[PDB]
């Protein structure tokens, strides 16, 4: 059996999490899996309001209990700052868990509404892996002369051999397991004169173990304008803290929307439990009128039984249902409004879950 | 008199600027105009392999006598790494004429294919204000341990109280005079901890003094998704020195290519000549077979005009014709392959020209 620990957060995390969790059991009575969830109230600014801290300071004895973290979202700016709510919360389990990759697919599906001109399902199909627990995001520096005419604000961005080597591998190999066999690595090495140069340095380095993965570099903003122009260059793009941030937004925008797009947060060892979560945040002007799209949720889900699975069968059918069930339910406009539908988000939840309990 | 220091740098730089300059003599002429163009051959790489250097230790002193710097594109990452040119040549522009205020418009003009669906003329009309002489581009920092497990790379952002509120004034100001009188602040303050919060510190600080100006703040990923998605919602974007790059090559690319997007590096106190240039680079790729897009170059042109003529009226007339003749070649389809066209870039400039004349 695995033990699920399920961390919904703030906001809209609170309305997807109940749908993710519904799927999921769908998948684990169809497929015989044991599954089991527990469900945590802090890493929300609820708990900080009461606590003063978004956590409790023994969250990483009790999280290493189990398999895997299901994740909705964190930040409510309201009531916490977004750089509080944050560090205190989900950069720590990315962090204290070493889950330093963060797999985030982009997919255009049939019947959506797809945001760019003469485009058709194929031309968006790609996968962003983005290094995750070191580069720009970070809290190192600090204010000088703070509230005067002088005042200065330093900020230090991090780059490490073994975390940008470590990143750079697990891109060259998905790709080398793929189909297209191509890496796009974003760069921004003209402005950045440092941190950019030494990432292509070994970004250069690594794809000369790879002879049969065709890569090139792509500095930042050109490679935003090209997710828009021509999405069809892609299959893996591998980047840095902020600049996956980035991609793994536009991607999804490309395709019609934020709603659907999962996150796998990975410690490939498996000496700590990964995190799997939407891409998408806590949207807190939308929270309350369940509306919400819980795709993002259900096919984060998806991709933990995946990870889960290892040599079961079973699980990687679970996976794949789970995939057939959103695929049709997207087709058929069971779909909320962010994708064109009229569903509420626990309509979406039991059309998926019907769905699925149906093929 | 005013004299123009044209530099068309590398690449397509040499091929577009001519173009700029054709047209820029025909709009003197037009409305008698007194400008004098001396072409400088450095800040290229031909001159960097010849001399070590990207430019001449005294280009300050020699370019301090001319009234503003008509610039192409510099990089040729073949012969010359892309850090090594821009930080040589560009970077010490910006910075040491203090050419804070990167203006960069983007348009959807009638007659171009847009790059997103469903959309029409007056969806994308918006103004990016780029920080342009601090902020993530920097070359401060360096590299421990090299050539061992134990790399390490660091790069130090640096914000200033008098740079950040100088570029959020500047926007503020510019909000004001437009019709729709909102300001959108890129940001990024919960992955940043310390330089992020602190910009919006300051943008809630400069926002007071506004009380016509509607603002928002958006995280640069889900910012970069609404230029995709709902582009109509943006009038003023203000953003730093990273942002402000990534988002005016996805608002133009959006708007269908990169190839018209022009932009102004402003030092507005005139204490320097400021420097006018594309938003696009040397393109490599496409430089040798005239296809490069030479209206980025030309509204580029445009703007020098308006910028210089101050009291003078007949310089606002010049740029009022350029951008004329610029929305008329457009629509009749005489333009190049970028934008779905068959001519060359010398064409679309005469093409441009001719118009201008019969006005
Ligand atoms: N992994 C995480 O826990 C992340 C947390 N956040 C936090 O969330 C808060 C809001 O940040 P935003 O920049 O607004 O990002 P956001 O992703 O929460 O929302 C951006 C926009 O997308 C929409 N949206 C998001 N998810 C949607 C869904 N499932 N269905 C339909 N529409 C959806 C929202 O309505 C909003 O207009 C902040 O406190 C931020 O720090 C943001 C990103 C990630
Ligand atoms: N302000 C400047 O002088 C800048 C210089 N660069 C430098 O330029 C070099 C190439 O950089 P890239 O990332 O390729 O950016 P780029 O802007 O030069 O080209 C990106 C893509 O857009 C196309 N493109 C650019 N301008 C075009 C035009 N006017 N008409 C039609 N197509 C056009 C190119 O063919 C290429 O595929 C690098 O060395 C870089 O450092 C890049 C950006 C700005
Ligand atoms: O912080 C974010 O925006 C994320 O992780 O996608
Ligand atoms: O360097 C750049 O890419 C720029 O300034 O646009
Ligand atoms: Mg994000
Ligand atoms: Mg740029
Ligand atoms: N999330
Ligand atoms: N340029």
């Amino acid at each position: 059996s695995f033990r699920i620990a399920a961390i919904p957060g703030d906001g809209i995390g609170l309305e997807v999490l109940p749908e993710g969790i519904r799927v999921l059991e769908a998948a684990a009575l169809k497929h015989g899996l044991a599954l089991e969830f527990d469900t945590f109230e802090w890493a929300s600014c609820d708990y900080y309001l009461q606590h003063g801290k978004m956590m409790p300071d023994d969250w990483a004895e009790q999280l290493k209990q189990y398999d895997a973290i299901y994740f909705g979202a964190v930040g409510w700016p309201d009531k916490v700052p977004d750089h509080i709510s944050l560090w205190g919360s989900l950069l720590k389990f990315r962090r204290e868990f070493d889950q330093y990759v963060n797999i985030r697919p982009v997919r255009l599906f049939p019947g959506v509404p797809c945001a760019l001109a003469n485009r058709k399902v194929g031309d968006i199909d790609f996968v962003v892996v983005r290094e995750n627990t070191e580069g720009e995001y970070s809290s190192l520096g600090g204010i000088m002369f703070e509230n005067t005419e002088n005042e200065i604000v330093i900020q230090e961005s991090i780059f490490t051999r073994r975390g940008v080597d470590r990143i750079l591998k697990y891109a060259f190999d998905l790709a080398e397991k793929r189909e297209r066999k191509h890496v796009t690595s974003a760069t921004k090495s003209n402005g950045m004169a440092i941190s950019m140069p030494y990432w292509d340095k070994r970004t250069e380095a690594m794809a000369a173990h790879y002879p049969h993965v065709s890569w090139d570099k792509q500095h930042i903003d050109i490679l935003c304008a090209r997710f828009v122009l021509q999405p069809e260059r892609f299959d893996v793009v591998v980047a840095s803290n902020l600049f996956g941030d980035i991609l793994s937004d536009l991607g999804p925008a490309c395709a019609g929307t934020i709603g659907i797009a999962p996150s796998a947060n990975l410690n490939p060892e498996r000496n700590f439990p990964s995190l799997f979560e939407p891409v998408h945040g806590s949207a807190p002007d939308i929270f309350g009128k369940n509306i919400a799209n819980p795709i993002a949720m259900i096919w984060s889900g998806a991709l933990m039984l995946e990870f889960l699975g290892q040599g079961d069968e079973r699980y990687q059918r679970a996976h794949d249902d789970m995939l057939n069930a959103i695929e049709r339910v997207i087709a058929d406009g069971s779909v909320t409004p962010d994708m064109g539908g009229t569903l509420s988000t626990q309509q979406v939840g039991a059309a998926i879950s019907d769905t699925l309990a149906r093929l």
